RNA sequence: UUUUUUUUUUUUUUUUUUUUUUUUUUCUCCUCUUUUUUUUUUUU
């Protein structure tokens, strides 16, 4: 199957260096204290966050010196073609609210509520390419909504290699035929990367240039949600007063 | 030849949890030429 054609166009039609169409929104529930919506080409996400509180139980589970993040990760049953139901058990949703977990402890600016959890959910409702870069948007816009202080706007990106070029955004149909993916975790004002995964073989060098893509492709996506940021405080700023 | 007074480092600790590798596709596809097919035999 012909994943990149002699002229250069996908199988979708855009070309390498080309993402898909995001349409964010904040502020989508009213009794949580977050919200967002994001969709990601055709990935639905859906992230809500709950303020610092008490924590839950009180059984001497608390850190004197910072904040308990805790992140979780589901999945709708409708999420793919085929039903795959799955019990809250399995190690998938596990690894990624892991990898959640440990991208916002680097992220939020942790050491202003000592001995306080916060709460973060996240649930797709339609999973077609990159799930965990359209969670941490999500959630970033939900903890934006939330009015917690952090360092920096992060956002992620995935990218690949076929035929000798890196590819950006990568979908499920390029997902799954055995290639080199690689998503990160970007901070756009110092560069920095929190987190880094991978798959699969890849010459050495080669990596170069897909890391580099996929950071270009990440500041794309910065672009992209401060424009929506902006028009949101801009529109309150606007409504209060 | 210049008296008298203006307190200070948050209180708390004797919380239960009965799971388990993975996980999800890619179609049908013209194999060229001396043949029947030789064959016992012996030295390993």
């Amino acid at each position: 199957l012909e994943l990149l054609s002699d002229q250069g166009y996908r199988v979708d039609g855009r070309r390498a260096g080309e993402l898909r169409k995001i349409q964010a929104r904040m502020g989508v529930f009213a009794q949580a204290d977050g919200s967002a919506y994001i969709e990601q080409g055709n990935t639905k996400a859906l992230a809500v966050v709950y303020g610092p509180h008490e924590i839950r139980g009180s059984r001497a589970r608390a850190l004197p010196d910072r904040a308990l993040v805790n992140c979780q990760y589901s999945s709708a049953t409708f999420s793919t073609g085929e039903r795959k139901r799955r019990p809250h058990g399995d190690r998938k949703s596990c690894e990624m609210g892991l990898q959640l977990r440990q991208t916002f402890e680097a992220a939020i600016l942790t050491q202003l509520h000592p001995r306080s959890q916060i709460d973060i959910y996240v649930q797709v409702l339609q999973a077609d390419g990159g799930t965990y870069a359209a969670c941490v948007n999500a959630a970033t816009l939900a903890v934006l909504d939330a009015g917690i202080p952090m360092r920096d706007f992060v956002c992620a990106c995935s990218a690949g290699f076929v035929d000798g070029t890196a590819l950006a955004d990568l979908s499920h149909v390029e997902e799954a035929a055995g290639g080199p993916q690689l998503a990160l975790a970007l901070l756009p004002a110092s560069g920095q990367i929190a987190l880094l995964e991978m798959d699969a073989r890849l010459h050495e060098d080669h990596l170069e240039r897909v890391l580099e893509a996929a950071a270009q492709a990440a500041r794309d996506v910065h672009t992209l949600l401060d424009r929506v940021v902006r028009q949101h405080v801009r529109e309150a700023s606007i409504l209060l007063g």
